[PDB]
């Protein structure tokens, strides 16, 4: 037993990230296949990120200008193109180690593991939601763009997340793989209103039947109450709404615990209302949110890769 | 910036990690060079946990009762030695996958990955520090003995656990790659004390240097102490005494910063005598203790592997 915060093992990644050098500019690319895949502002000096016209400084650049080298190897570049706020570099090798996968567009709420990368090497792993509002909350220092975020599934990583810049509140904003940034951001040093955020009630609802399933279970009472009800002490509280379909969702745990959902949205309630009593739940003395119910599920049932 | 609670990137313990089979028995094993190493009750019955007699239970075993695959191929095993509470089973191929590695053998209150396995097959990865009490609290359900845990550094990894058990409480125990428990603990299912623990010192020193770093200061104060008056609120808190190694340890984080550690201290006991007044840092609503000082260099400074 025991739950932690757990990320998926990382080494298909590893086996991917390549270092891209154009002009004086190095961060990290994604080589899969025969194309390695990295943040487009690679392409701009410190001057220009204040408003590039990437379209003209990409014309500047030809295959030999950019540099990219996977640990010793030095790959030969045979063409780019430019996707949104991605750069795809055609190289005349294949990667050996692509894993299968797929690139996906992940919905606010979900989680997702980082492998955070500096100069092409991987130096850590971490889990993480992508927020309400579409930012991360990482761990991200300068160079460590075009680090990625992924979920594998069996022997599949989808790839849903590349790192492209840190706000000037100091939260994470990127890119799926087709270069789209999540949110209202743009690859350029200005100041962005990220939204307001909210906390993902679902996630919340997934942790709490964890904590019960493990032993954690102070925090059960003797009320129930309504999905109308709830939701009027969620909006309080800055929480989404809860819906049917997220019901839905937490089924299978409701039916592991035999804790009807919306008894456990009465735990939920008056731990908003009170607080947590100097107390804890799973090691934590907050309302942890990042953790999906597949989340709950996989780390419960021991899913392997 | 922003600093999250980051595991070692896994490919290189991943290549590592395989199935073993004794009777009807399965957990996972470590293949390195042409031995695999794994937890010797892997030879009990569900019936000899409560006091096995390994001599006696190993004596009954051949080299070709123990199967052992790595993904779908099958290793010829072609001898085997109990070293005190692991079996090294050598077989006939070397791992072409082994990493530069060494075994470690860790002190209290230092951290490290695990790599969580189920039937050889990698699931997840976080980080976790050895208690004072030389317990570790993981996430590990039934298969997962065997698992390992480890450090990088360059090339190297540093092999230094390798969990067996469940404690009754629900927090877990196990070896080092010698089979030498941490603690006091041994390898039969018997209700076992597990003593006293603290709160690692120096950790969560080290992680307040970190919050500064990233932005959060609001429980910088006017204060200083000494050693002495502090170690009087550590022994109050429960906390591990401090000492001027620990001093010298966060030295760097000292002088990065401009905060004196005695300062720092001062604002960490008034954090134990008032709570931290429904407030977080790094969004934690307690004091954390998983992060050593070079954990937190090595992260506010983009180190690679």
């Amino acid at each position: 037993s025991g739950f932690r915060k757990m990320a998926f093992p990382s080494g298909k990644v590893e086996g991917c990230m390549v270092q891209v050098t154009c002009g004086t500019t190095t961060l990290n690319g994604l080589w899969l296949d025969d194309v390695v895949y990295c943040p487009r502002h690679v392409i701009c000096t410190s001057e220009d990120m204040l408003n590039p016209n990437y379209e003209d400084l990409l014309i500047r650049k030809s295959n030999h200008n950019f540099l990219v080298q996977a640990g010793n190897v030095q790959l030969r570049v045979i063409g780019h193109s430019m996707q949104n706020c991605v750069l795809k570099l055609k190289v005349d090798t294949a990667n050996p180690k692509t894993p299968k996968y797929k690139f996906v567009r992940i919905q606010p709420g979900q989680t997702f593991s980082v492998l955070a990368c500096y100069n092409g090497s991987p130096s850590g792993v971490y889990q993480c939601a992508m927020r309400p509002n579409f930012t991360i909350k990482g761990s991200f220092l300068n160079g460590s763009c075009g680090s990625v975020g992924f979920n594998i599934d069996y022997d599949c990583v989808s790839f849903c997340y590349m790192h492209h810049m840190e706000l000037p509140t100091g939260v994470h904003a990127g890119t799926d793989l087709e270069g789209n940034f999540y949110g209202p951001f743009v690859d350029r040093q200005t100041a962005q209103a990220a939204g307001t955020d909210t906390t993902i009630t679902v996630n919340v609802l997934a942790w709490l039947y964890a904590a019960v399933i493990n032993g954690d279970r102070w925090f059960l009472n003797r009320f129930t109450t309504t999905l109308n009800d709830f939701n009027l002490v969620a909006m309080k509280y800055n929480y989404e709404p809860l819906t049917q379909d997220h019901v839905d969702i937490l089924g299978p745990l409701s039916a592991q615990t035999g804790i009807a959902v919306l008894d456990m949205c009465a735990s939920l309630k008056e731990l908003l209302q009170n607080g947590m009593n100097g107390r804890t739940i799973l090691g934590s003395a907050l309302l942890e949110d990042e953790f999906t119910p597949f989340d709950v599920v996989r780390q419960c049932s021991g899913v392997t890769f």
